[PDB]
């Protein structure tokens, strides 16, 4: 068993390195009128916490369900918006985007998208919306946001509402002018669905032909705008067959809708397997979260280092069920600890979640690296494969950055009992101001909350200690910044186990320390317990060792294992949480950057 060999070459920046992979999604429950639970809210802050905004689209199902009204056809019709509000709000307040599908009935009024008269206020409906939010986001803001159809139309998901394949095109059209309507700056994409094989998906491949060469419902002009295309592939436990669907499909669209050549291609629901809610061991821990990253690194390497692929979403913003806390498609793990007064929600960071941290320490150029075993080069359809980045700095409050990620993984499959040597040749590092490296490594042994919570026995309503113990293994095992070597250059043997993630972090010192924390707040939780979650917005550098808290009832440090996760939950053994709070970073070289405002709290019992 010949070791693995990663060398990475830090002075060939190859291309940009684009973060295409930032976005989740997830579908509230039956019946649709949730979103606004307690469980939500928290489940929303843990996913903006994952720093550098490592996450930022959240593709949410049945949003015009949430909007209501008064009225009707006939009499006169009003929109309650109030619902749609919050959800956004929400997501605002966590620095996230809505990947805005436009679907629902608003409470039952829209049934049939060949009645002439719903095609009309649904337009109108959708300029609504978007100058409302256009109103209370700005114009720059909204204008982020991907506008997307109504999810997978050729799976006749739709209710009470009738949509046949004219249908599907007169509704497209009234989106579309709608949206043109508030301004043409917004941007709308579709159909969100798998776009088999003619006679298959008739509705996804009428849509292509209906943008490209059909006529406008409201316009009778031939063509129609469609600023992306979004599909669905998963992977049936395969990683590289999601890129070969692509593929596939990609090249179909590509021969057979020539103006569509360049259009951006979605996948935004790129799972390794359907159906979120069947409980997988490999869910749970590491398993999961090294298939995503290698899933990633597949697209990078093989796709786009030539097809135009754009978005890449991890369909597992969903909240869990008992009686499996861990073992579903989720970020989180949701524990419903019914047997408090009142009852409460916790929710654990799973390894997948921890993961987009590490993805997110990538930067904006792409270096040079090959994998090779026994002198044999191997590309990232292998069980072992890296992805490098490099940073150009600008400022005074940044510097040079290197980042490698290494995975190794077997896809679903996971080997306890195997070890993986690798070395690690780093060549080409550019001279600077005091040179660092960090490393931080994932495995099922060290860092798996489902692991603690099954070696405690499985508690379905965990006490306030097993909690805690749990997540103790949450964040990656972190060796603190040593000096490079000189010469510029990196050799490191680390045994990689399977499966695992290890990211190399080479820093230069920039010049001054990290900007100020900002936007902390705290949450409850329970008696004793509370939520700190911040902004890392103004921090400026990614060269982060963890965030001091302070907690005064003289502020005093609280310690914890280190973390760049802008959140924390706070259960100390005492149960003392009320007074004030702040937060600070604090850098590889020992340098703070100036406190948050501190934030109070007063419990009431
Ligand atoms: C602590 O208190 C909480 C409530 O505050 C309880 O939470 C409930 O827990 C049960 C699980 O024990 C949940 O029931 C499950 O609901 C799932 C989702 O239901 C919705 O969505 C589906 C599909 O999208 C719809 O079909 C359905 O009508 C709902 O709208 C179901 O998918 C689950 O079904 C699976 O397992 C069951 C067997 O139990 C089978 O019947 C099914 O075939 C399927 O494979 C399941 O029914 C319930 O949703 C939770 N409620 C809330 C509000 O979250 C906790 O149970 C409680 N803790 C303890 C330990 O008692
Ligand atoms: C990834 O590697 C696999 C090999 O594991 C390739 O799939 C094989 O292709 C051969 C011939 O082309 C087929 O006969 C087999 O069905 C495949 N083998 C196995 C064991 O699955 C695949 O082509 C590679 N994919 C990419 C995108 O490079
Ligand atoms: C709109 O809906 C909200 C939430 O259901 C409600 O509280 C509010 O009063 C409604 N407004 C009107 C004008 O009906
Ligand atoms: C086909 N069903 C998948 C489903 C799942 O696999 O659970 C989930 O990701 C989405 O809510 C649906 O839009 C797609
Ligand atoms: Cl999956």
């Amino acid at each position: 068993e010949a070791p693995h060999l990663v060398q990475v070459d830090a002075a060939r920046a190859l291309w940009p390195l684009r973060r295409f992979w930032r976005s989740t999604g997830f579908c509230p429950p039956l019946p649709h009128s949730y979103v606004l639970s307690w469980d939500q809210q928290l489940n929303l802050a843990y996913v903006g916490a994952v720093p550098h905004r490592g996450i930022k689209q959240v593709r949410t199902h049945w949003l015009l369900e949430l909007v209501t009204t008064r009225g009707s056809t006939g009499r006169g019709l009003s929109y309650n918006f109030t619902h749609l509000d919050g959800y956004l709000d929400l997501l605002r307040e966590n620095q996230l985007l809505p990947g805005f599908e436009l679907m629902g009935s608003a409470s039952g009024h829209f049934t049939d998208f060949e009645d002439k008269q719903q095609v009309f206020e649904w337009k109108d409906l959708v300029s609504s919306l978007a100058r409302r939010y256009i109103g209370r986001y700005g114009l720059a803001h909204v204008s982020k946001w991907n506008f997307e159809t109504w999810n997978e139309p050729d799976h006749h998901d739709f209710d009470n509402v009738s949509m046949t394949m004219q249908g599907f095109l007169n509704y497209y059209d009234a989106c579309s002018e709608g949206l043109r309507a508030a301004s043409p700056a917004l941007r709308l994409g579709g159909p969100g669905d798998s776009f088999h094989t003619p006679p298959r998906s008739p509705l996804s491949w009428g849509l292509l032909r209906h943008c490209h060469d059909g006529t406008n419902f409201f316009t009778g002009e031939a063509g129609v705008r469609l600023d992306y295309i979004s599909l669905h592939r998963k992977g049936a436990r395969s990683s590289i067959s999601i890129l070969e669907q692509e593929k596939v499909v990609a090249q179909q669209i590509r021969q057979l809708f020539p103006k569509f050549a360049d259009t951006p291609i979605y996948n935004d629901e790129a799972d390794p397997l359907v159906g979120w809610s069947l409980p997988q061991p490999w869910r749970a821990d590491v398993t999961y979260a090294a298939m995503v990253v290698k899933v990633i690194a597949q697209h990078q390497n093989l796709l786009l280092a030539a097809f135009p692929y754009a978005l890449l979403s991890n369909d597992n913003a969903f909240l869990s069920y008992h009686p499996h806390p861990f073992a579903q498609r989720t970020l989180t793990a949701r524990f419903q600890v019914n047997n408090t007064r009142p009852p409460h929600v916790q929710l654990l960071r799973k390894p997948v979640l921890t993961a987009m941290g590490l993805l997110a320490l990538l930067d904006e150029e792409q270096l040079w690296a090959e994998v090779s075993q026994a002198g044999t080069v191997l590309d990232s359809n292998h069980t072992v494969g890296v992805l490098a980045s490099a940073h150009r700095p600008q400022g005074p409050a940044d510097a040079w950055r290197a980042a490698v990620l290494i995975y190794a993984s077997d896809d679903t499959r996971a080997h306890p009992n195997r070890s993986v040597a690798v070395t690690l040749r780093l060549r080409g590092v550019p001279p600077g101001p005091g040179l660092v490296y960090v490393t931080r490594y994932l495995d099922n042994g060290l860092c798996s909350p489902d692991g603690e919570w099954r070696r405690l026995g499985r508690p379905v309503f965990p006490t306030a200690e097993q909690f805690r113990r749990m997540r103790a293994a949450e964040d990656p095992v972190a060796a603190a910044p040593r000096p490079l070597p000189a010469g510029g250059r990196l050799t490191l043997r680390p045994a990689l186990r399977l499966p695992s993630l290890l990211l190399v972090h080479v820093c230069a010192r920039p010049e001054k320390p990290p900007g100020q924390v900002t936007r902390l707040r705290a949450l409850p939780l329970t008696q004793g317990q509370l939520v700190l979650v911040w902004s890392d917005e103004h921090v400026g550098s990614k060269c982060l060792w963890t965030y001091e808290i302070q907690f005064s009832q003289a502020y005093t440090p609280v310690s914890r294992k280190p973390s760049t996760f802008n959140l924390f939950v706070f259960s100390p053994d005492t149960g003392a949480v009320s007074g004030s709070y702040r937060v600070r970073a604090l850098d590889y070289w020992a340098r703070p950057g100036p406190f948050s405002d501190p934030v109070p709290y007063l419990e009431v019992p």
